[PDB]
């Protein structure tokens, strides 16, 4: 994934594939599915700071919210299945383009949540024989509040075939 | 959800769908059902600061008060079922448009309620062998009073088909 | 590896192989497979600082994310198998050229994660008969946040036969 | 080793062998096989500082990554076996010339890793009846980070027969 | 946004678009919606000086009170929907032209509210172990009173199609 | 980027490319996309002085608000896609020419925000065992208010093909 | 590098090579690739003064932004690959000539960033048992602001074959 | 070294060898290889002042950047191997003549970096039981900035056989 | 601006444009819009002497009360839109011609308001550890009263097309 | 710049170029663009005396308000693009000839603004442990008022092709 | 440099070279390139008096604004490349003859900027434990204003081949 639409027909002319595709803004850069991005966001919403394994989640969800381009010549940009006006339509496949800027920020959260910590004092005097402290946690907790805000705030460009097609002058051969 | 009105007929001309719909102010931005927003608000009313799990609620309710556009071409904007003047009417489906501004604020509550804390001292000296303290809790408690006030105060635009139809020049083909 | 495409046909004229290949920017310098680089990156994402063996991973993954040129005369630069427009295509073999600059940085992480440490006090008083401390860990933890950011941020040149062929004037004899 | 190509034919004219070979830059100076150097480098990558026997490795690997000239008259400089364009080719034998400068640096690592230490306090109070300390280890740990960086960074001259032959005006008699 | 009226018909002749539109007083300069400006103003009214996050608001509201021209050829200047004298009218779309002068002033507030401050003494002696001071805050507080007054005082030109059309000799082709 | 419009057709006659393009005012000098410049500006609006990482943003955003000429022969100056009067138009690609003067000023902000500072006293007496001070921060804070004002104030020339074409006598061959 | 265009054809007549090439303004003097210079500049933009290893970068980047003449007879001045008007063009190889003046200035930054410092007091009283000070750092910090400004400000001559060929009367023999 | 070109043929007439070679400006005076000088320079670039062993480098690199005349009768001045216009060319062997003036300056750096120092106080009170000081280091640090600048600034004469041959009327007998 | 009336028709015969327009009393000399001049005047009315930023206003308002000729051939002198006697008329565009004399006086105010001052004593003894004095301020305060009086007093010539047309024998070609 | 109009056609007869152009009043003497001069003037208007960096501006703006002759044979004197009476006209390119007298005066401002000063007493007693004084600043402040007045007052000759052509008997060959 | 035009053809008859060239007004006397002199002048414009290293610039720029005769027999006086009327022309190479008078004056600035000074009191009481003074600086600051004025004021003779050829009866043999 984002996988989806399959090999067949063929093909992006590929005279333009490299001139305009692998050259930049592709592979180098993420694509995040919408209605897939929206629930991730609340996944981060969405976390207590901190008990471990409530921070182990940030680190993980960045992986497995699968984040790659919807097409490879041969294969088509993710598209609509079926005609309009009918019970089987299920048309809208959607994609958020993530700026280089965003990703760098996204990893920022990725290691917002990691702090080198003593917790391994619960075990020596508590299970055998004082208090834990949080200022490192908390100035990361609030840093978090801010880094997260901008991700929701800033709009990211939506893409589709009507659009990824117009957007870069690339077209899909019939035969 | 907001789900509801189903695939059939068809369809928003879709000549204008992207020009005027996915382009902005849609997907990017929330829709909250009224008479669904109203009880959420009291859900937040509505919380003691703090015993945990009375703050775990804020975080959750932001999810599952389901918050998305009432239509996708193919499908129609949420509408009235039945004719006027009759026992089966049940006409009014209503929607609050949430500003980009609001959501950012809404997450503000989302991590108003999270504070990195020591509570895990109840366990070592209390269950085995001093006092808890609240200033971090309380300046979040009052911050809360203020962030919440504006959500009730500020009116948010109500939408309906008579209105979402006029609002953006988009129309629903008969056949 | 990167291994792959096999001995046969022959061959890069080899009149130019040394003039333009072993001379520099080859052997001396890494090649990292794409869609192979992308998951490594999240491998590093991706680590807690620290419990050992969560830092033993950085050190290892630098090895075994195999990182060498896709060709040796005799053998061809990694290429596409099959014709366009058909079920068996599987065309895109991709490669990130790693700057001399990057590698030096990459090892920087390699011994970001190594710190000479006391941990071997858990054993004497804890298992027989005080607290661990983290400032060395943490100023490496944050150093980490920064060294890692640039690896994602900075774009690295993508290469392919249409491209590694044009890029250096080297060509593959038919017979 | 580097051993390899065997006695036969004969021979470097040996009128020039001493004028241009044993005189300097030969025997005096190392040769390191490529694709043999590359894995050593990660061998050093590649080490924790410190638990002993994770430092005993540096000392050893400098030996046994065998590091000597590919030829002695009688015998030829390491070369290609077989013709081009065929399944049995296996052509590329490669060599890094190591500067006098490098070796001196290489031993620098060799006794970066050796420190006179107390560790033999684990045994008296721990096994019979306080804490270990690391500043000597750690300012060697970081010294290490730097000494190692330059080894990867700096390119070292690649050599081959097309090249070791041109490089010094020495040639191999037919009969 | 200001978004609104949609692509269709076409179009500003565009023979005059650049002569009289992108040339100056457009893009370069803001447009603020009325009845959208009016509530912003009270947003600033409207702030206590100071507790942080009561100054974080000024900075934000300048963004997201969306402030751009109501038209782009192709699209029409924001207009009236429906005929006069009827239940669906909702006619008046209104716009404040903001002088170059105003914006520069508007940012003046933007960093009226930012002061480099010590507040991070509450944490060391108050949460661990004297008084805060306000003269920098207060001579910004009063500076504020004055900078804000002129924004309300000075009238800014209202615009509409009957007017933006007459105002610059630009007209909208029928077909 | 600014990337965009792709290789094809061809080409700027290139008899004039160097006489009038690489010679000066090109490569040497920035181009900033409009509606891309406008949000950057508020990005700077827009910052508190100071907590670090609220100043780390200035430094970054200067990079990645991508700032280069819209064309290279072969490729065309960024242009309009589609005919006038139709749902797919999306015509206006816009560009701010940045004076040599501006850039020098722009870097001025770039290291307005950097000050050599003691902050690393929070750690010794606060986390182990007095007040921070701001005059260096604040006379940079206000310096900032002024350097930023002129960037918004001063109009910068807008460019387009109707215009970059007339502006320098350069034209695009049909075949 | 700048490496690139390869041995073949031949050759600069070399009757003029020394009269007009090695004699001066060549080898003696740097060449910096454009679109390679542009990102370096922001590399320096671009640095905090100071935490070490944020100053270790200046020193390094001067090396490895590779800075040498695009040609050696035999080999051609870096040139365009392919014909005009076609998908494979990738024509523009560009070069900034660096004045003797610039380089001397460039090293000025090189040891702007180096200051003999006490930092090695963090370790004795902070890790075992007062404040750090910055005036040396800061009058280097501001010195920096100025030395850097001129590098962006001053235009440096762009070169190409159409130009390096005309510039010195040197020409490339066909056979 | 500079070693290189080998005994054979013979010979500089040697009627003129002493009249014009050993007499002066030879043996007495250094020769530094170019493209060998260029990387040394950045070697010095290139150093932090100070932690020891970052100053031990200056002292060393003056040795082992090997610095002697390219010829001894019998042997030829370093020359080109192969004909022009062909894949094996590798023609340019280059040499910087170092003035008596330069060398004296070069040693100036050689003991710029040496200062008699107390550092051996880290060991008595720090490892057993105050602050280090830098004014001697720093007025050597800046002295350094200046001594180094002139080495890059001042051009040094390039030499080659076409040139070392013309330069002193010395010629190489055929038989 | 004064911008306004647009390119079209054409044109001032331009046989007389230079004889009678650019020659003098045009470009050289200001034009100030009436009903635009009138509010500026009260802008200056209108200022307290002194607290800074109440004097920063004089300096600014001289800029941005935009002050240039209403026409350039091609374009017409600012004129009336629509016929007499009707709801849309909005006829009167008006202009004050500013004498060379006035402008020189106007700048007089421009640096009436600037005085080199000590104010930066509030900061050393007031914020850390006597009185400010005003005679320089006040003899500028009263100087001000007088310089300002004459600007209101002296009438300046009003201009319009009925008048700028008669005033210089210049006329606007029909076709 | 003033750059602009490009090489083509050709050419000033150049029989008269030197007799009447390079001989005097050209190169020797400045040309300042109008509508480029006008905003510079207010740039100087326009400055407070003094806080540094409000005087650093005078010095800079003299550079970069680019000030050179509009033509070099081959190239034409800056001219009008397009025919009269049409939407694309943009005719008027204008130039102020600066007397030798003016420039000398202009530099007068250039080092009106520079005064050798003590300011570097803020740092010793204010940041560690009396009043600043202004008479040198102020008699430069008022000197300024006067030197600036004459620049606005005195009219400077406007030039154009209809005029630079008549002005010196120089003409532009057709072929 | 001024270097440029290369050896070839030949030659100034050299019967007249010494009679009329090396005899006087040549070698003895400077030549400064125009459009190279013009930016130097602003380089000096252009300096604050004083902080050191803002005076170190004067001293340097006198060197490296390279200042020597455009020709040596054999080589031609700097000339035009290409024919008139064509895209490649780039004709005008220009030169200011500097009087003996000027140079002596030019060095006057050279040690206008050098004053023996105490600054090395910042270090003893300021960094360990009164005010700096400027009268020596300032009467050099103003002396500067005057010495600099005449350099701009006084016109210096422009030279070219049409002119350096006529100027001294020297001519360039064809064969």
């Amino acid at each position: 994934n984002v996988s989806l639409t399959a090999k067949g027909g063929g093909h992006y002319i590929e005279d333009q594939w490299d001139t305009q595709v692998v050259e930049a803004g592709v592979f180098d850069d993420w694509w995040v599915h919408v209605e897939a991005w929206n629930k991730f966001l609340d996944n981060l919403r969405g976390i207590n700071f901190s008990v471990a394994s409530s921070r182990s989640q940030v680190a993980e969800y960045l992986a497995a919210l699968d984040r790659d381009l919807p097409a490879d010549v041969d294969r088509r940009f993710a598209g609509a299945r079926g005609q309009i006006g009918s019970p089987n339509y299920l048309p809208a496949p959607k994609f958020f383009r993530l700026d280089k800027r965003t990703i760098a920020e996204l990893t920022r959260l990725s290691r917002l949540t990691d702090q080198p910590h003593n917790n391994r004092d619960i075990e020596l005097n508590r299970a055998k024989r004082t208090l834990r402290d949080v200022q490192p946690l908390k100035d990361s907790a609030l840093h978090y509040q801010y880094v997260l805000i901008d991700l929701q705030s800033a709009r990211l460009p939506v893409y589709t075939r009507k659009t990824f097609e117009r957007e870069l002058a690339l077209e899909w051969i019939i035969p």
